[PDB]
RNA sequence: CAUACUUGAAACUGUAAGGUUGGCGUAUG
């Protein structure tokens, strides 16, 4: 086999938030699969069986059975018009992608935004046939693979955009990397088989984390327990809800404790009055930080945790 | 603007960056 592209590190699949235009810039880069709070990594690909100048583009695509251009935009470092374009130096063939944000289009602007993207892809020759429509492959980036779209082509895009918009999942997206190698003239037009990455799920997708603790009148208490607390939450079912206190131990252990209350203490599904559970060790000499969360007994759904401080008696 | 069926805005702050607020639509009054 000749030259090919290879993903060295996949983007992390979960925990990242897609951002809308109105939210402002720089809200954080897309993490790599091995990224950590101490050792931060990012998506990274490598060009194999070839060493020299090269162009690598990154497009956002769909997570269905048939890959298509996504309506969302890649924004941030080296990004323009929803596409990331970096060069792969003449010696180092490994490319990384830090400070990458996923710009979530609005439901109302999905169709027109998608139409604009397919067009840009058709004008630049960035995988038209694979991402827009089968009979558009004839548009290959020839130092500008048809810098001027014909009338019949805009029609194809229009039909494609409409058909592809009736079923686009705005909460999932994938990265597709495409490498181009210099031709006889030196223009990066030689295309290599693009490779798509794992799927990336929006942390703020509809129904992501439904349960939610808005505020608690107390965030600390005695290890002894039995202390009353007023918790304000989002909608909950009095008979299918509980307050879980947990602490992740040193080894693979996890201490658990439950707030004490009855269905009648759930006030209008938007608040709960309960008593704190006794802590793991009532003889600690220094305060112990733990976590508190709402949990549905039904399907074990939980809300994001909140810190709680247990102190000695 | 309030219900109903539903689901998704508008922002702000400002970063070894994230967090907080939290949502389009149809219909009915």
């Amino acid at each position: 086999g000749g030259p090919y592209l290879q993903i060295l590190e996949q983007p992390k699949q979960r925990g990242f938030r897609f951002r809308y235009v109105c939210e402002g810039p720089s809200h954080g880069g897309l993490p790599g699969a091995s990224s950590e709070k101490n050792k931060k990594s990012y998506p990274q690909v490598k060009i194999c069986n070839y060493v020299g100048p090269a162009k690598v583009i990154v497009q956002l695509v769909t997570n269905g059975k048939n890959i298509h251009l996504h309506a969302h935009s890649l924004v941030g470092k080296h990004c323009e018009d929803g596409v990331c374009t970096v060069t792969a130096g003449p010696k180092d063939m490994v490319v990384g992608f830090a400070n990458l944000g996923i710009l979530h289009v609005t439901k109302k602007k999905v169709f027109e935004t998608l139409e604009a993207r397919m067009t840009e892809a058709c004008i630049r020759g960035y995988n038209p046939g694979l991402l827009v429509h089968s009979d558009l492959a004839y548009l290959q980036a020839e130092g500008g693979g048809d810098r001027q779209l014909t009338d019949r082509e805009k029609e194809i895009i229009r039909q494609a955009a409409v058909q592809q918009t009736k079923e686009m999942d705005l909460s999932v997206v994938r990265l597709m990397f495409t490498a181009f190698l210099p031709d006889s003239t030196g223009s990066f037009t030689r295309r290599l088989e693009p490779v798509v990455s794992d799927a990336i799920y929006d942390s703020k997708a509809p129904n992501a984390s439904n349960l939610k603790i808005v505020r608690m009148d107390r965030t600390a208490g005695c290890v002894t327990g039995g202390e009353e607390i007023y918790l304000l939450c989002d909608k909950v079912q009095k008979d299918d809800i509980q307050i879980r206190f947990y602490e992740e131990e040193e080894n693979g252990g996890v201490w658990e404790g439950f707030g004490d209350f009855s269905p009648t203490d759930v006030h209008r599904q938007f608040a709960i009055v309960f008593k704190t559970p006794k802590y793991k060790d009532v003889n600690i000499t220094k305060p112990a930080s733990v976590f508190v969360q709402l949990r549905r007994k039904s399907d074990l759904e939980t809300s994001e945790p909140k810190p709680f401080l247990y102190y000695p008696e």
